[PDB]
């Protein structure tokens, strides 16, 4: 009984996204298969000063890893492969930030400081917000960095709410801060094919959009896995739900009519650049056809769209 | 152009309506007598050049007026905010001078390296040292936002007259970037007086409506000596009449209804939490009535309200 | 002889109750984690053996104190079952811990142990009721107890002793022994309804609830406390010996009281669903608690 | 409003039926040396502020005729009585001044804690040392009494524009939760005089009716000062015509006739006992009389009877 406004039925659920599909006109990408991804990953991963405890785990995180890998189907390997490897390492965080006790509690100021972690996989994660140069510009390194730091804190702090009636702004301020959205919004501007001295004036614009339709179409398409067949109820639309007093049906088709926004917004910007804005074309089916294919997390395929 | 061009009585006018809506009453004169003479020790142990510690006298009697914002925190809370405040208007005020030593802070600053100026190196040493006044989510959210900052500062003019008429969510992105909100926002809680682990779960959902209020309270109140009396096209009200076709007029009025509807959001958040709602109240007053007694930077008794 | 009720006649009242206030029985309420957890809480509690003992009895009934509260958390459910536990503790061997009672408000409040490890569980509890409501509730809960424990004390002082005139000391009398407050706020939860925003919405009917919650017990307990049992200064025999009329008119007089309490409670919260719905849910479950606990109520005995 | 309006001829016209209705003449004037001196080494004694001590003696002065209500009673009952009435001035007349103190009290007294606020500190010592002039039974009730009374003062505020006129029993609940009635009724009993072993039984079924008393004839004798002469809407008085759609007027005279029936019912239950009767006439005819002597409270010098 209690329950009820954040359960959607399934055909209605369904249909939810049958609308959302046709509303950016979303049309399944071929299958994405890239046969270096993985060896790389694992290259990685046995190279990392790691116990092999870690390593072994780090291989099941691996394989949700890589299907980052599809959303940028044009990039070069360093793009790619890096986006991959952040993943792998945020999926580490998000697995150990309490059994680490305090790790991650630290890792900003040890980061500022030039300190070593309290943990070897934090030592990684600050590698690698080191050598973001190699695919990134300074203004994406920049937020890159930003943006983990955000993650890694939000996620401490997101096990706190397990929300307050009159808080309309926070549902969407702790989604910006857990989403990690940022990160891969850069990516689809790479520094190699995208200079940021000649084009970041000419995308920067795009890059707000861009991490909401990065955030909210996963909490659409994430929806059934996290609430309706799962027990998550403080992700985003649970919490729109709780601050509006409103069904979670509601706050998924204004989540729906949101990122339509966003997209027609993109389009209206980047139109004077046909390159820029394909690579947010590609990246938005992609990301989209990523979320149907992995059934193991999203189980797309028990939904009738 | 007609679409910027505010006169000073239209806009002393909205000023007069801003202040009764909100119930503002100018506070008391605030006075610390142990703040100017620490924070000149500070800048004479600075290994900047004589002719930035002179200007930073200059900029001094600016930033010392944030102490009033806190004026029931310790001694470190305020200290530290007015040091803080000296260096990002240092920042601002000279970005110039400083060549392109702002695009490395970030690597350098992960990478546990010196910065390419001296000056940097304070800003450096001061995010290492956050967690002598905040705890770690506000440490955090300090570090990420000052990296923001730097790189909303150095992008900022990029957009001169390159604003995209549809982009809507643009002005907003830059404003997070460049306003530094959430630095002063943490500080309203801090972390002696509200451990975060107990209270953090309690104040964070008033964060967003209060880095709003923040952000726009200034763009309000700052319009005059941005656009009104100088040349600044590329501030957030400026960038929302051009992303909207509107007038400048008009979306200063939408702003100030903003600014509104999140005061009457914090009150409601807060209201359980005396203490929390009392160090929020206390913040808005000096907020505002630094702005109105800062007329060497805000020019405010210039206007009638 | 005044007190006499029959079989016959307490059964046809309580089915006229019934139907006028529209009652229909719940299904079942279980939560698996329920009665395990009381279990874990008597277990860690540094009482006797003897009286651990005993608790298990008492806590088949206490853990019926859950379905009053369905949509709650279970922190809220859960807590409302222990003190229940402790008060049915209370209430059926008070005496066995000599003048325990007697000083425990004035302990409280210096912070001195209690005289009976029983009593440290009840301050202890009171110590915690922030885990699920706010200050307002917080403070009911503890003032209600103190009541609870005095008017405990003092009620069989009053055996062949209530003076004819007093015609408002049985309502006084019930105030105090009916715990009712303590089961009230728990309607209203602090997390579902955070009392900044819905005190002053839900205040108005903790009166009328209230008098539900005693009267509504007075009503389905006089079988095993008069009709069934020895006891004569209950509610209902107070009303009888300060009115010099019928234990049966009492009876029927507590019941018409209720229905209006009732329609009073439907007006109150009535702009308000989501208040009403934790309402009629504890209601329902409420009545339907006194029918199922066979064990203290012996209702199975009465034709309805 | 008319609905509120009563004149000051009507209204000295009902203080005047009250009195010759009850048989109420003013006692002859009540004088303990040492009570004045007494409560000036109390408040001396406590470790308040310099300014919290100069309020103080103005509420004393206010507080200091509590001990004529109980003219028989040792100096410990007069003297405790005197007190906490000095504390509950405090507590009403500037629980703007000590914040969020008060809505921690119950748990921090039940806890063992220092108080948010050295007068609340006060209160809780009170409260512990209540058996130096009642027994058990009177000390729960005085510390119950207490707890109701804080917590109700602090959510007085809630209707300060009316109550829900819906609500037909709320007003009484109200007037019960602040009115502190229970405290001093039951100090008319004392335990040194009337041992809560052979007493208690015999009292105790008189106390409802005088905690009616205590509440409506304060009501009655206090609407000028709160209604009349001042600006209050949602005191009892108010309250009962707001929801039984009566004027003010009729609910003041049906508040005067209900105290005239609990008078009669009082006589009625005590007639047996004739000291116990004695201790409740003296404290009726004194508490009247207080509300008369007291005009910086009361204002009754104003009004004609
Ligand atoms: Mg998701
Ligand atoms: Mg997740
Ligand atoms: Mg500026
Ligand atoms: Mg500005
Ligand atoms: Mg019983
Ligand atoms: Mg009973
Ligand atoms: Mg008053
Ligand atoms: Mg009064």
């Amino acid at each position: 009984p209690e329950d009820v406004r954040f359960m959607v039925s399934l055909s209605e659920y369904g249909a939810i996204l049958s609308r959302f599909f046709e509303k950016i006109d979303f049309h399944l990408p071929k299958p994405y298969y890239d046969s270096s991804i993985e060896p790389a990953l694992a290259k990685y991963i046995e190279e990392q000063p790691w116990s092999e405890d870690l390593k072994t785990r780090a291989a099941k995180y691996a394989k949700q890893a890589v299907g980052i890998a599809s959303w940028y189907p044009r990039a070069s390997f360093a793009v790619r492969f890096n986006c991959v490897v952040i993943t792998l390492l945020v999926i580490i965080y998000d697995e150990d930030y309490l059994t680490f006790g305090d790790a991650g509690t630290e890792f900003s100021l040890r980061l500022v400081r030039g300190l070593p972690q309290k943990a070897p996989f934090l030592d990684s994660l600050a590698q690698f917000l080191q050598n973001t140069d190699q695919y990134l510009g300074p203004y994406g390194s920049s937020m890159v960095i930003k943006t983990t730091l955000e993650f890694v804190e939000g996620t401490n702090v997101e096990n706190d709410f397990s929300v307050p009636p009159d808080a309309l702004r926070f549902p969407r301020y702790l989604r910006v801060k857990t989403g990690f959205a940022e990160t891969y919004a850069h990516a689809i501007f790479p520094n190699d094919t995208f200079p940021e001295h000649k084009y970041r004036k000419l995308y920067l614009p795009a890059l707000s959009p861009l991490c909401d339709i990065i955030d909210f179409t996963n909490d659409i398409l994430s929806f059934y896995k996290e609430t309706i067949r799962g027990t998550e109820r403080i992700n985003y639309i649970c919490n729109v739900a709780n601050t509006t007093g409103s069904s979670a049906l509601r706050c998924l088709q204004e989540t729906v009519d949101a990122v339509e926004s966003r997209v027609l917004e993109i389009h209206r910007i980047l139109a004077p650049y046909p390159d820029l804005l394909a690579h947010c074309n590609d990246y938005l089916a992609a990301y989209i056809g990523y979320h149907i294919r992995t059934t193991s997390r999203y189980f797309l395929d028990e939904v009738r769209f």
